[PDB]
């Protein structure tokens, strides 16, 4: 029946969370947005924008759209353009993980994307190339949802009224994953008029953000957060903005996924946790309507990955649930089956020999013993690093001909072998290395660098 | 309003393809299945099967589901189980690309998967471990959609009737992506009864498949195809099965994606091409209803990737559309802009020296000249491979002390330097190597192995 | 007492070989030349030539010597020049052993050496740079012992007369390591005059040499052999030249070293074998005087090395004497200690997958089995190489989508695991690879290339 | 004439140094010992000891010699044994230059050598295996020149009397390379008796040695020096021992080689410098007799090598004489002529990203700038090492989510690009790294570790 796929955007259903809402609180339903053809709630802002531009006249037939497509934007924008038969050229933060720009290309959109994080002030960055293309090409258009009233108008038309119709105006508080504006600005501006002041418009934003009255910071939840107040936003709409920490967002997303079957992204998790928190000041009998405008399936590379979420130092439970042993043993090899080798420098060898052996085996810490490595029973005397000798060879306090036995540092303390990594790092907090002994024999050396590399590798 | 996310499965919309249907043919609409909460059309089978099992009694509350989850099954099955609060244990073909099992775990399903392609006949394979777990665990259940009448029952209940309601019974031919059966069987068995013989039930299956009366073969479109006739299928339902080639399937998928904004998987492309072909024997005024029960977003790793689709030797157009130059130059380096000294071997050096130099530079073909490499003007005389000498050192027809100048093979022919890779391979069809000359000087050597490696690397 | 070190050249002693002379033959004494200050018998030519040049006038005080120093020439020539206080500039085969040019530099001789084996015909080669320097520098001199009568005159003065004095003219046959001439010419021209025709002047030269009436060939015994007859040689002096094979020369050198304590070079071994052979036609009571004008200590890198003498395919006994087990086991690893599983490709995987897996593990031959690698009991069916598929992918007789099970070559035969390498190669003469089974299981694959690499590595 | 090669040991000539003696000092002649058949002065001790043992009775015919062979011992010992037809088994300190044990094997001596520097106190070391073999094998003998009066007896018989005969007792002072004592003890004990007190017996020993009344230390001149007073030495013989520094020994050896054509080892250089110094307290008209009992040709690997003598931090002139600056440019690559990227980590990327990028490119110091690397003009603001972040990630003073712009260390100072390495290290003495700018742009980073690695690699 539908004339085109684009005419299925909207009418997103509502679900009732049952495991993410502590007992005794009112119903907290969620509006999922990944059921739309574009896979993201943004395709709505897209269609409206395209309709408005076509009705305006500044975009003649046969023109070319151009703007920095963060990623999901190209989705809806290219969808609409292909529906009507337009072109799509995207110049955005190179960030776009390979998958993002691969998908954007798949929808028939030429990309000349340029690296981000570099303030151009000249044609030497992503916004630089974007502006250069805008100046160059004819019949183009810079939608720039950041500053476009039609953006929020879209939501004011068919983003909040749908919520009212589904809930029949029986919604106490509407939280939203604040961003450029739209969703929040439009949803609040609509829900407030039809209910006077009966509804509170909450706003979720990662801590340390401008919307929360803080300072700048890097971002890990794509789409949310910003540093310069976009002209398409007005705080007068929201009642009070509630901040949320990143560490409590990804964990919330994983929880929600395992307990309510919502493979949503990160912004959805942030909104969910925010809403949850809001659900306390309002007593029971209240209906909280949260929004999850990101279906997380391309996010499965990192957010649900056990490594990427471990590099940033927050993973409160492994995906499989059950915590597992991660003995330093495998951590000590990461390639060897039994063990790599207890590299040692007998205390009679020359300092140059020790420095060379360290430079050849790629280590920055090594014990020095008298007898052979294997037979050693933990009586090692010397403990030579790599930075100390390098700082002593030039400081005149040593000479290559000198024997290492007169410059060895105090023997670095040893720790367990089968112990969990967690304790290993906890102990590493007070020392820059340690000697792992295998059942009672010095078997290897562990340094913070290696532990971090192992934990981040996967 | 919805009690749970699972209660949004069904009611998939219909779209009208406008660029994949040659003019003059009747309307060929498609039913997309990736708008469901599970992201795949299989979740409907999941819900029906779970309902039937619960109503039966063989799955008591607090039990545990267990079966080989191809990948998307893990989606719907775990969705339903989490809705009702069950467990999920999957033992399937290790195939499941990292993303597949990562997503399955994300939905809270313990996986003890096992490698596939190995006929166990004992506890040594994926089905082996599946059967062992089935025998071991209590309160379990082996759904095995392959043999479950309730599977096709679901399609017969709420998979075809929806099509009839949307089209009001005005559907000439219904093509489907025949798989373990389901849709192909349920949809036909329903549509036929309400329309007598007014509707033809077409079936799409990759060539060289049992459903098409052929021989076994590997698979590249997950879900489709099979070798042993599943007990849950009956060919008496379909009117006539139409086969399709793999090479014309992925290309069709990419085409459909770029021309109708349908980021569907591969099986969808196969079904689309099938119907497309069927749309000829039936004249205009006919209404065709194709099915695309796979939303391709996790497929973006390979199907829309420019490399994976190139390793299998079929890519009729690069994703960006415009064909690009891929001269042997970069192909000759893969790691450099200049050029590693065209590994040479003066015809006076000993054969042992040449074999050693080849073994050290990792090459299997090298020209031998008199003067220095750079100044050479294409008068190279010798052309020594690596297999010939190895076959001559042991065949008594040569000795290490011998000079290479008495065993060099005829000088291998040279080709262009800036020429496209396509011509390079076309010419390589008649020789096992060639000497690429850079503007008029022998610069490198190209062998089929290196060309394939370059084309498959990306 | 000696005014300078150079005045100790000459008066080399004579020794009696007792283990290199089969019983029943006459005494065969040897004149060692490595007891001179220069370490080589050539220094005598150096001193004579320098004396002649100084007495002539074409080399004024403060001049500069220049000529291509094969290696030991740099010894005596620089010795004399430093004695009198001259300079030394050497342009010769760059392939002059590293140790060789290091030693030459140590004696205070600037080297601008150039690569050899390249016929310059222009300023692009070792002789090219030598001639350019000769033309450029003033007060220079090109000794070029190749064409200098004073060279042989040196021997005629104080190289043969010493032999006569030591033996009192009681020498039947004098063999010598014929080279640029010198000893072979001077010694004979002197010994013949004082004994009429009582002494036969034998000449030793590696087979396939111009001096032996043969064809050109590469050289492995530095100093001996040549292709163009030097103008400083006259065959009318020698009685009859006897050729010798290289394979019987190095072995003779090692034998002599172990049985007579003569750490001499290779030319010495060739001369020794020559005389040894000559000692048969002449009955007992004859006194043979061989010459060993090369003390082999810098030759200990290769000649006495167990690897370099193995790369050229002749080593009739290991240095330690006792033959040792090699076993393909270690030959199968060459790294770590245990065999890395076994590259396997199940016969259901796609051909592209097999080619990629071969390209990633760096192998050119692999068996294909049904079950897992370890449990396999030698029932492997497929045997796919790397050249066959590459020749079949382009020959139209296969396609990447095709299954490897329809193109596998006949399963390559297996051999023993603990067997000696000797038998391994002997069997490899009839096949290009084999499957090494470890106690009854296919453990690895062995190819001629790997065996040669192992034997040449050491 | 000679019955065997061993009967040429002795009668070493004397030479007059002309460039290593200061004008105005008396003649300082040297006795070279590398003209003997064994190549070392030790062979004389070998012959004497073998004669004594044979005449004693504790070594019956058909026995087996066994003792720890340093490097030249096996030479003479095996020479004598092969002359008489004995066996040779050597268990000595490991490290023995590969060449050393290769040569020892060449003379037909089985070696079961064991690692050194490990105090066994059990069969776990070189002396351990030596003692075990001595206990095990029958008909053996432990010569142990360390404690054998016949050792010094040899020198007393035919090591000093030869000096007296050559100089006719006209020798003022005899310096010697004191080692186990044998040489010096015998020479002094003989020369003193025939001249009363007319001759001073000087002794040369590297500084920081027991013979010089100092403390223990590693050794770099093989043969000289010792820690425990050998029982075969008596200081009552020498008049006064003069010490010498290692740094002034190798340089003296190289000087002597270039200026007097004496390719002697290191101990010879030490003795020469000793005598040289002694030649001052004694006025002109004095005749000094130095000893060089080591012909350095196997030492050409390191002593005359430009790298090994550079690793130990003393090389006062390159072998070729002319100094040639080694600009940091090549030092900054060691892989090519162009620096391969420096850093693009702008002060906005996350700390985890920076640590990962450092861990991937193998660096411990990197600048952080705003714009692109190339266009940068030296306005870099951040300077992040690798140890600081690792010490801040665990110290609670930072978190992975934090931005690096709040933890960057003060920007490390820059230095020149074409400047000589010497100045580079001199400046590095005050900092642990620097930023090398290429003509005015930051091109790379230099750290002490890299400089040392470059200087030691060669
Ligand atoms: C999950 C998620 N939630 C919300 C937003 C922004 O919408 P808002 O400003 O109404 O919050 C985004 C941004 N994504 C949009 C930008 O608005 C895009 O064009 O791709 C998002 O990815
Ligand atoms: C695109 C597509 N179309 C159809 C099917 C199978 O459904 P059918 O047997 O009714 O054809 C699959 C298999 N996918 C299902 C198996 O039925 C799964 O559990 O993941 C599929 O991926
Ligand atoms: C062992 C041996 N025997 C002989 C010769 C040449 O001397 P001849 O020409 O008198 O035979 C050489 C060459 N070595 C000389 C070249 O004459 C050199 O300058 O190094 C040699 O190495
Ligand atoms: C240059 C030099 N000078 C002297 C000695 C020892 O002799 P001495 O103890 O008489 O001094 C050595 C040791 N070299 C002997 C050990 O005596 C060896 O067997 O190799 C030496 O290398």
């Amino acid at each position: 029946i539908a004339q085109h796929i684009s005419e299925l955007i909207g009418g997103t259903p509502l679900v009732r969370l049952n495991s993410v809402v502590p007992d005794g609180a009112g119903t907290v339903a969620a509006k999922v947005e990944y059921l739309n053809p574009g896979g993201s709630s943004k395709d709505r802002i897209a269609v409206k924008m395209i309709e408005a531009a076509e009705a305006s006249g500044q975009l003649k037939p046969g023109g070319t759209i151009v703007e920095p497509t963060s990623g999901n934007t190209g989705v809806g924008l290219a969808l609409v353009a292909q529906r009507r038969g337009y072109k799509c050229v995207f110049v955005c933060p190179d960030k776009v993980s390979e998958d993002k720009r691969n998908v954007l290309i798949a929808y028939g959109a030429e990309v000349v994307v340029c690296p981000t994080a570099v303030p151009p002030h000249d044609p030497a960055s992503y916004y630089s190339v974007s502006d250069r293309l805008v100046r160059d090409i004819d019949g183009a258009w810079k939608p720039d949802q950041y500053a476009n009233p039609e953006g929020p108008a879209s939501h004011y038309v068919t983003t909040g009224p749908e919520i009212w119709a589904d809930t029949e105006g029986k919604v106490t508080h509407f939280v939203a994953g604040i961003g450029t504006g739209g969703t929040i600005t439009g949803a609040g501006r609509y829900l407030k008029e039809v209910s006077g002041g009966r509804v509170r418009i909450v706003g979720a934003d990662p801590e340390g953000s401008v919307y929360s009255g803080g300072a700048g910071r890097p971002y890990l939840v794509e789409g949310v957060g910003e540093d310069f107040w976009p002209a398409a936003y007005d705080p007068s709409v929201p009642d009070e903005i509630i901040a949320v920490s990143d560490s409590d967002s990804f964990d919330m997303t994983r929880r929600l996924a395992r307990e309510e079957a919502m493979l949503v992204g990160g912004s959805c998790g942030m909104a969910v946790v925010a809403a949850l928190k809001v659900a306390e000041e309002a007593g029971p009998d209240a209906l909280i309507v949260v929004l999850l405008p990101d279906g997380g399936r391309g996010y499965m590379s990192k957010i649900f990955n056990d490594a990427w979420m471990s590099s940033y130092g927050f993973l409160r439970s492994r995906l499989d649930g059950s915590t597992e042993q991660s003995t330093v043993g495998d951590v000590l090899r990461r390639k060897s089956g039994a063990l790599p080798a207890l590299v040692h420098t007998h205390p009679s060898e020359t300092v140059r020999d020790a420095i060379g052996i360290l430079r050849e085996y790629g280590v920055s810490q090594m014990p020095v013993v008298g007898a052979e490595p294997p037979v050693m029973a933990g009586e090692v005397a010397g403990s030579v690093s790599e930075r100390e000798l390098l700082s002593a060879v030039f400081e005149g306090r040593a000479k290559l001909a000198d024997a290492v036995s007169a410059h060895m540092s105090p023997p670095l303390r040893m720790i367990g072998a089968g112990e969990l990594v967690s304790a290993a790092g906890k102990a590493l907090r007070d020392w820059d290395a340690l000697m792992v002994v295998e059942e009672g024999k010095p078997v290897g050396v562990i340094t913070r660098y290696d532990l971090l590399g192992f934990l981040s590798e996967g």
